[PDB]
C-alpha cells in the first residue's frame, strides 16, 4: 500500500478545510448513474484532480469528481467516476477514497453498478438489490485489505458475511413497493471479475454455477473496506444486458449497449436512490 | 504496462524493413510442436534476442525465435518458443508479439498448445479444437489487457464470446474428414491455470465441474489480446495425458510423459495445421 | 523473486554454524498452536529477526522465531509465527524457510493451521487430517514457484496430486486410535484463499460445491515448495468454527473464537503431534 495513515488524515482535513458540508452518506455512482448529482442542492463540485492524495483519473474521459450537498434531505458526497481495477490501479488506490470519507464522517456507503445478468429471470432494465457478493478476485490475493492493517480502521480480520445492511434492503423493498412500478424489484448474488473483457460462454456458466446472479467489474472492494471501517453498506445493480449463455446466439455484449441502458434507466435509478436516502436513519 | 505504442511500432518496422516477407497468419507453436517450422519455404529465422524489446528468454534452454516464411501457400510467421505466466514474465510481455504481429499485417492468429485431459472422453494422442476458453487468472485481474486502453489496438471492454472462429472450427472438421483419421477430432472448453505446478486431485475435479475439457498454463492471454486487435482466431490442444482425478491411481503428470506424447504426434500436427492453411481465407 | 541460490544457501549455513543441532522434521505451528514449541528439550530459539533475509516480522505482534530441539526422539525445528500472503508478503517470502529447511537438512515438513468448517458433518474442536488441497490463488498465478526455476531445488513442473504422504495418514489415524478419542479423525480437502476478510454466505457456498472441507489462508505456499524439494509433507487443520452457510444465522466469524477454539485444543493437538513423531522414519 503506498498510503500511511496521515494521507488518508490530510486529504479529510483538506477537503472539511475547503467545504462547509460534512457528509453522512457517501454515494458511488456505477456506469450511467453519474445523474444522481444534478439532484443535489448546495452542490459543491471538487474535481479529484485537485483533492490531495486522490488518485489522477488517468484518461476515461478525465472526468472524475466528489460532489458534495444535500438530497433529500442527507448530507451526500458523491464520487461521479470511479476507479477500477482493470484500469491498472491498484486496490489501495481504488478503495483510497472510501477511507477519505469514514475520516470525514460518513456512516452509510450507496454503491451502484451496471451489470450483466447471470440469473435468467432477470432482465435488461431490472434493479438487483444486492444481497451478497463473491470476490473472486479475492480468493487470489487482489483483496483492498491486503497488507499491514491499521488499527485506526479496523480489525485485521473483518467479516463479510453480513456486509449488505439487512436493514435497509427491507426498506428499500418498501421503497420500491411505495414507488408501485411494474417489475417487482429484484435481490441477489453480485460476482465480481476484473475485466476488462467480457465474459465468454463457458465462463459465464461457470459464475451461473457458482450461484452468482450479476456480475460486475466493480463494487466488492469499496464495500469490503466500508465494512472494514464499520460503514452501513447497501447497494444495487443496474442489469443492462443479459450475459451470453449459449453458442447459437448471435449478440455479444457491448459497452453501447450497457451505457444506453443506464440512458433508459436514468431518472428511475435516481427517485430510487433521492426517495431512499430519508429510510437511512442518522 | 511497460510498453508504449511506440514500443510494438518500432519493433514491427525494424522486422519490416529486415525482411522481405509480409505475413498474413500468425502461428504460435505449443510445448513439442514446434516442427511446423520445418515445413515452412523460404525460411527467415529471427532469434527472439536480435527482435528490439522482445522479451529476453530467460532460461527455458535459450531457444526462443521468430521464424518467418511460407506455410502451404500462406505467409505465415511462426514462434517457435513461447512466454509464460508462470516464467515470471507480466502479461503484457507475454503477449507483446501478438500486438507487434497486428502491426506487421498478420489477421489471424493460430494457436496451438499441450494439455491434460479432463474430459474423460478424451485420450492421450487426442487433439481438441478450442471452442471457447475458462480465464481463471483473469477473473482475478491478471487479464493482458489491464492499465489504460489504446484506441489504436481496440476498444475498451472487447467481447470474447466469439473468440474461437466459428468458420474455421468448422473448415477444420472438414480438413480432419478429408484426413479420414481412426480417433474423431474432440472439440471443447480449454481452461488456462497458471502453473507451474501440476494440479491435485481436488483441483481436477474443480476444474471439470466447472466445464472445462482441457487445461494448460498458456493461449488464453494471446488469444485475447489477438481478438481485442481484430484478428481472426482458431486454436487446439494435444490432449497428451489425462490428468488424475481419483485418489487410488499411482501415476502422476510429468513433462516427460507431455513431451513424449509430443514427439509422437508430431509430423500428425504438422500435416493438420498446414492443410489447415489453405482453408484460411484472405 | 528477490532470493538468489547463495541467500538460501548463507541463512542456511549461518544457522547451521551457530547451533548444534541438525533437523530432519520441520515444524510450522498455525494459528493457536504456538505451545508446540515448549515440549523440544534442548531448546534453542533464534528470533526471525536475527536470522539472515529472514522476513522482517513487520507488526503482527513481533513474535516470530524458529525453535530447534528434540521432539519426542525426533530432531526438530519449529517455526513459531507463520508468513501470510494477506500480511503483504510476495509468496517467494512466505515460503523462504521451507528453502532453508531442505538446505539445513531437513526431509520432512509437518504443517498444521487453524481453518472455518465447509463440511457440515465437522465440528469445532475437530481435527482434520489434509488428504488433498484446493489452491485457489495459484490458478491466478500466486504460486510460490512462479519465476526462474532452479534446477538445484527441483524440476520446473513438479507434481501435487500426491503432495500429502499417503503412509503418514494411515499412520496417523492409528496415533489417533491408540489415542482412544471420543470424536472420530476427521479427514479432507482444504482450500486456500488470500482472506484477510472471511468468506460470505455466497462464497461459503462456493467453496462447499469445489468440495472443500475446510478453509484457511495459509499451507498450500509452504507445502508446493516442499514437495519441489522432495520433502515428505503430513498436515493438519483444526477446526476453529464452521463457517456460515445460511443468512438466517446472527453469527459471524472473527479471530477471537479462532484462537479461543486453538486455546482449548490446545494439549489435544501438542499430544497428537508429539507421539506422531515416532511415525516418521527416518
Ligand atoms: O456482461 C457484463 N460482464 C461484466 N461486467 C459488466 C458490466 C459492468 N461494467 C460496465 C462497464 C462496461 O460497459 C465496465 O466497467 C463493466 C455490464 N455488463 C457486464
Ligand atoms: O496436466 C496438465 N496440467 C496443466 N498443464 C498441462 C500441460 C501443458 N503445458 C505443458 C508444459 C509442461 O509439461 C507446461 O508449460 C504446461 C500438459 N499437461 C498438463
Ligand atoms: O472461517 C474462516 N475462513 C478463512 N480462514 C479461517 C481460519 C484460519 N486463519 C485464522 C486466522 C484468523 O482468525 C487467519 O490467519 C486465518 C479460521 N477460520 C477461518
Amino acid at each position: 500500500n503506498g498510503y500511511t495513515y496521515e494521507d488518508y488524515k490530510n486529504t479529510a482535513e483538506w477537503l472539511l478545510s475547503h467545504t462547509k458540508h460534512r457528509p453522512q452518506v457517501a454515494i458511488i455512482c456505477g456506469s450511467g448513474l453519474g445523474g444522481l448529482t444534478d439532484k443535489l442542492t448546495q452542490a459543491q463540485i471538487f474535481d479529484y484532480s485537485e483533492i490531495p492524495n486522490f488518485p489522477r483519473s488517468t484518461v476515461p474521459g478525465h472526468a472524475g469528481r466528489l460532489v458534495f450537498g444535500f438530497l433529500n434531505g442527507r448530507a451526500c458526497v458523491m464520487m461521479q467516476g470511479r476507479f477500477h481495477m482493470y484500469e491498472g490501479y491498484p486496490l489501495w488506490k481504488v478503495t483510497f477514497p472510501v477511507r477519505v470519507f469514514h475520516l470525514l464522517g460518513v456512516d452509510t456507503l450507496v454503491v451502484t453498478n451496471a451489470a450483466g445478468g447471470l440469473n435468467p429471470k432477470f432482465e435488461v432494465g431490472d434493479i438487483m438489490l444486492i444481497r451478497d457478493h463473491i470476490n473472486l478476485p479475492g480468493f487470489s490475493g487482489q483483496n483492498p485489505l491486503r497488507g499491514p492493517n491499521d488499527e485506526r480502521f479496523g480489525d485485521r480480520f473483518p467479516a463479510m458475511s453480513d456486509a449488505y445492511d439487512r436493514t435497509m434492503r427491507q426498506r428499500a423493498l418498501s421503497t420500491w413497493k411505495q414507488m408501485g412500478e411494474q417489475r417487482e424489484l429484484q435481490e441477489g448474488t453480485y460476482v465480481m471479475v476484473a475485466g476488462p473483457s467480457f465474459e465468454t460462454v463457458a465462463e459465464c456458466r461457470v459464475l451461473q454455477k457458482l450461484g452468482a446472479d450479476a456480475v460486475g467489474m466493480s463494487t466488492v472492494p469499496e464495500v469490503i473496506v466500508a465494512r472494514h471501517c464499520g460503514l452501513r453498506v447497501f447497494g444495487f445493480s443496474l442489469i443492462t444486458n443479459k450475459v451470453i449463455m449459449d453458442y447459437e446466439s448471435l449478440e455479444k455484449a457491448n459497452d453501447e449497449e450497457v451505457l444506453a441502458a443506464g440512458k433508459q434507466a436514468a431518472q428511475k435509478l435516481e427517485q430510487f436512490v433521492s426517495i431512499l436516502m430519508a429510510s437511512i436513519p442518522l
